[PDB]
């Protein structure tokens, strides 16, 4: 007879921007209380910063593209849009938390309509233009409103690179989960190893939509290749001999749009992909091909004294509250059933 308390450690791992914190926020929303008014307002400075960050990357990329174009007026901005442009890049560089006003939103919304910016957005995958860009650019009136209060959707979009280690505790529906969120950019990974003891499950986030993108850390490195190599590295860690692996193939909502426009074949790993249909048939073909690449990667890298550990794959969109709820229930049943097996 002991205390009766069973705390199981769960670890979010994955590359920078893969969706870990987003999953983390969903867990708090599902298994604890919903964000109260003060908590919602605390994200305004982040959301506003994101808007200036996004327009800056577009404004800078246009300058990059114009220098390499020698016989085109393609990436030359208007005069008004330059008067707006330069103003914003000044503000966003001297302030970590630039405020989005009615007037600033007007300039951005005007700068967004410039064909030079649009020509830049079209080549966004060659830049670090975030996926949420269209969303932000379409909600400026709401976001710049004097009494702006962020929605759950806003907060989940809100993007901060994680630089510390945060823990939450929850029991689904004396069994408790202790869930850790940590940064996944290369420099933050130095923090990983000290978290690796006594882990019941690793929840590894793989952003499957990034197959035509390059890293923040190294703009020459394909993002999907990094995820491949990173997952590979996690799987070989001695501490994880008995740890369950829950693989979230995340950003499926983005992957769905992208695959019918950008062939999987642009990523080295997916070089031999052959399309077979159109529409939803093709999307599912492409998904199953990616999933199979990850499965094979898993078995290729799991040695015999580890092959018995649990391994599951889930297709996720971290912004989708109902899907994360249903995904987490499956994960919990699997972990419970397994712990009950080794008893
Ligand atoms: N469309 C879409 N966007 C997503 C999805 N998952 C995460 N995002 C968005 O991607 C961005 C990065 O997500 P985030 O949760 O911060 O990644 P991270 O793994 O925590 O990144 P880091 O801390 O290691 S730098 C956020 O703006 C978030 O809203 C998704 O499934 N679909
Ligand atoms: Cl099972
Ligand atoms: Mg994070």
């Amino acid at each position: 007879m002991g205390s009766g308390i069973h705390i199981r450690k769960l670890l979010l791992l994955g590359a920078g921007e893969s969706g870990k914190s987003t999953i983390f926020k969903q867990i708090k929303l599902l298994f604890q209380t919903g964000f109260d008014e003060g908590e919602l307002k605390s994200y305004v400075p982040v959301i506003h910063a994101n808007v200036y960050q996004t327009i800056k990357l577009l404004h800078d990329g246009t300058k990059e593209f114009a220098q390499n174009e020698t016989d085109s007026a393609k990436y030359m901005l208007s005069s008004e849009s330059i008067a707006i442009g330069e103003k914003l890049s000044e503000i966003g560089g001297r302030l970590d938390y630039p405020r989005l006003t009615k007037d600033i939103a007007e300039g951005i919304e005007t700068l967004w309509k410039d064909p030079a910016i649009q020509e830049t957005c079209a080549r966004g995958n060659e830049l670090q233009v975030p996926d949420c860009t269209k969303y932000l650019m379409e909600n400026l009136k709401r976001l710049s409103d004097i009494n702006y209060i962020p929605t759950k959707e806003d907060v989940l979009y809100a993007r901060v690179r994680t630089t510390g280690v945060v823990e939450i505790q929850f029991s689904p529906v004396g069994e408790v989960y202790r869930l850790f969120d940590v940064g996944g950019q290369r420099n933050e990974r130095r923090k990983w190893i000290h978290l690796f003891e006594g882990v019941t499950a690793v929840i590894f986030c793989a952003a499957i939509s990034e197959y035509d993108q390059t890293l923040f850390e190294d703009e020459q490195k394909n993002r999907m290749m990094e995820t491949k190599e990173l997952f590979d590295w996690v799987l070989k860690q001695p501490c994880f001999e008995k740890t369950s692996f829950m693989l979230f193939l995340n950003k499926f909502d983005i992957f769905e749009k992208k695959v019918l426009d950008v062939p999987l074949n642009v990523c080295e790993w997916f070089r031999d992909y052959q399309p077979v249909s159109s529409g939803k048939q093709e999307i599912e073909h492409a998904y199953e091909f990616v999933k199979k690449k990850f499965e094979e990667l898993y078995y290729q890298n799991t040695a015999p004294d580890r092959v018995d550990r649990v391994f599951k794959i889930y297709r996720t969109t971290a912004l989708d509250q109902k899907l994360v709820k249903k995904t987490f229930k499956l994960v919990d049943e699997t972990l419970r059933r397994r712990n009950l097996l080794e008893a």
